[PDB]
């Protein structure tokens, strides 16, 4: 039966029944709890060597088709049963099946809808889908991605979108983007042991250099796209600079902020996740939404392991940078968050502060419970990296479970790749 | 075997083997994750009607005795085996057993050490234990508690301490403190629907009033102690005002802060938890440590469901209180945190900011892994209510499991009490 869930802020109670559809086992054991693990196996969908067994696929495929046709207001039994039949025949005769464009569209929005770590799921229905299932080469990939970047960026007025490339067949011809994000900065380890740029991309930057890319050695050097089509080796493509919109950071009071020389790309596009639907797997389906301040202000700029700009901004504010209990870190990070939001608005690039994001997610969560009695939600990821208890999601209890469709992680392609 | 755990901040890896000793099942299922549940059953140890079965007790008792004697540098096999024998005989002849003072001391520090939601466990070894196992009446309880409060408060220089009252026998004569905390403010619902004081204590305040306590109707009215000795009904005792040390809040710049009329008790003492050790249960064992800024500054003052002073301090700062994206909440809460720390230091009352607390916990966690290969830790509770990613614990992966000794929650005494 349902699991009782409470919001200590409003005292409200919800009954989650949706979790009953969860699939395999999650992270945390039966007696241990592995909830703060970023990459648990229950969240990763690795490579394959052979096709998915008919016995497994068919059952899932039927399930999905039933889910799709079930989503309609006033059904279409005939079309429904018809579809189930066609899919069965297709698997018997081909060994797999093709989703109708409409079902793919439905599949991508549902998987988004079922992303427990996404705070912007209130937009799950507003998503542009580019069907690249016909793609054959890396060159065509690069072309599609470019269309995507251009469509999504929309001159600052960001639009959510996803590009679906060929589904995995035998797992021996997988289409993959070796990049973590469509657009990202490179990390160079200078001779003197000093890291320059985005430390998070040190290994990947090396990979690109290894694949022949010319390293410019700058704090903000956009990395090349490394595409892998039909199981083939990867090819490196520079991304047209005109296509990459960036926001230069500047604070509305501390005019010395510009003197830090900060900027960040406007498009947050995930490139390496796998889309699973009806037994089908899409190892290459780059998607994007718009930024939430804290991602850049808090994590990207202040993470000790990223650009780590917190002490500098601290000193530039003349704070007791050496008296930890002075709470200078609290003062600094907040101003850096104001610079990010302010600088994005100034330049007309869509962005949303964390307080507002949190509010909408609660609204969404309520709709999800009224709509289907549940909302897979990972509290650890949904609560903003700053102002935790000051946002309402912090006070909301939640259940995290893997449904289907879903967006899984994958093993880094350079590890599992036969050159 | 061990579970690999990583700290994304340092990239460091740890191997947790300690979880192997975990007992029953935790919160999160096999496929679902109930990690953000405050009161899961796996964390509560309710009432009993009969004694604990010999078959269960003996096994646990032996386990504990083995753990105790095992903790020594260069053992005492003779004393050890001797002790195991005496305890066995004692259970056979009495139906339970008594812990030596030393074992109780060891038991209380271990249970603290095994508290997954405690960020100050680096102090687990520094804890004063007051043995009240001989207590017979409520009056004697009240006396002990008073000694505790006086000892712990130590004129501002707070000292960690715990008072252990009689262990549960048949569960029909349980010693219980009906209070959530030794010292806490009352919550009154004014006629016009307006809450006054601490909203979190509305129900309990009513209970005290029902039991005859005279309601003064103020924002900061210290609640009476409601003691229950040997299964008897509860009796209400006013706490000697001289014994309750309080800090009046004031900001080191915004002199208008004093005009808010804020203060808070200096002693954070948990009163309603149950201590479990060697099959034994102690339903009444009030303990205390010292405050961590955010508890008061962030949660108590800013929780919408507590004193909710965030918009007031916002306006008093002349912030865009109506433009959520202005991040005024971020500015306000921080100043309220500075007032708390500043006001505590000013008056010489021990307190620790969250950044410093977080740092020490990491140090402790490292010691715990080197010492015993593990540290039961609940990430959701250990990460401060503000400046999440700015503190190192946010970036540390951790496993949460219930070991023994342990401090369990209990069912509210007024629900399970035969008057
Ligand atoms: C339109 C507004 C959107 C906003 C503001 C938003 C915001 C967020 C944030 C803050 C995160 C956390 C990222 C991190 O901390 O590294 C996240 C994660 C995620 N979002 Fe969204 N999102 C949006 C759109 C999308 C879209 C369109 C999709 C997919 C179709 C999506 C799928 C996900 C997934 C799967 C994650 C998990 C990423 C991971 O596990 O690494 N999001 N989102
Ligand atoms: C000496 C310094 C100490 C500090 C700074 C400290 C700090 C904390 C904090 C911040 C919490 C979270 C409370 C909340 O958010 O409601 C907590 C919880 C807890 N602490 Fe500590 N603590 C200390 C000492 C103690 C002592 C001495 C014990 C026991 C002997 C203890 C046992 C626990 C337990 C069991 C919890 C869980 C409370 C619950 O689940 O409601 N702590 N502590
Ligand atoms: C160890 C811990 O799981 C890890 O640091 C998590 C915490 N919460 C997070 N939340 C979001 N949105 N993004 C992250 O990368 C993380 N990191
Ligand atoms: C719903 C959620 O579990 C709840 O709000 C938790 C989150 N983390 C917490 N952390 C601490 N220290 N104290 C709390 O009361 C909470 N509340
Ligand atoms: C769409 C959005 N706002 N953010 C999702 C996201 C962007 C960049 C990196 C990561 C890390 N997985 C997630
Ligand atoms: C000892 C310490 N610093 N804090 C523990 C604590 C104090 C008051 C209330 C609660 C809520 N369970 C916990
Ligand atoms: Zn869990």
């Amino acid at each position: 039966q349902y699991v009782r869930i409470k919001n200590w802020g409003s005292g409200e109670i919800l009954h989650d029944t949706l979790h009953h559809k969860a699939t395999s086992d999650f992270t945390c054991k039966s007696k241990s709890c592995l909830g703060s693990i970023m990459n648990p196996k229950s969240l990763t969908r690795g490579p394959r060597d052979k096709p998915t067994p008919l016995e497994e696929l068919l059952p899932h495929a039927i399930e999905f088709i039933n889910q799709y046709y079930g989503s309609f207001k006033e059904a279409k039994i005939e079309e429904h049963l018809a579809r189930l039949e066609a899919v069965t025949k297709e698997i018997e005769t081909t060994g797999t099946y093709q989703l109708t464009l409409d079902e793919l569209i439905f599949a991508t929005k549902m998987a988004w809808r079922n992303a427990p770590r996404c705070i912007g799921r209130i937009q799950w229905s507003n998503l542009q889908v580019f069907d690249a299932r016909n793609c054959s080469t890396a060159q065509e990939m690069f072309q599609h991605i470019c269309r995507h970047i251009l469509y999504a960026t929309n001159n600052g007025n960001i639009r959510s979108a996803i590009t679906v490339f060929p589904q995995r067949s035998d797992g021996k011809h997988d289409f993959r983007l070796w990049n973590s994000q469509l657009i990202r900065y490179a990390g160079y380890q200078m001779p003197d042991g000093t890291i320059r740029g985005d430390a998070a991309t040190l290994e990947f930057t090396q990979l690109c250099i290894d694949l022949g890319w010319k390293p410019r050695y700058g704090r903000f050097d956009v990395l090349p796209l490394v595409l892998q089509a039909d199981g083939q080796d990867p090819e490196v493509f520079e991304i047209p600079p005109d296509l990459v919109l960036e926001v230069t950071m500047e604070h509305p009071k501390y005019e010395w902020f510009q003197e830090l020389g900060l900027k960040w790309y406007a498009l947050p596009a995930v490139a390496n996740m796998l889309l699973e639907v009806g037994g089908l797997e899409f190892p290459a389906c780059p998607f994007n939404g718009w930024y939430m301040g804290t991602e850049i202000g808090v994590r990207d700029f202040c993470d000790t392991q990223r650009y780590n700009i917190l002490e500098e901004v601290g000193r530039r504010m003349g704070l007791e940078t050496h008296t930890l209990a002075s709470l200078w870190k609290d003062r600094a990070v907040t101003e850096i968050n104001v610079a990010v939001l302010h600088s994005f608005q100034k330049q007309n690039v869509t962005i949303m502060d964390h307080h507002t994001a949190s509010e909408s997610f609660m609204k969404h969560m309520q709709n999800e419970y009224r709509a289907r009695g549940g909302c897979p939600a990972d509290w650890i990821w949904l609560v903003p990296p700053v102002s935790g208890s000051i946002t309402p999601v912090f006070h909301q209890e939640m259940l995290n479970y893997v449904l289907s469709p879903f967006y899984y992680y994958q093993i880094e392609p350079w590890k599992t790749h036969i050159w």
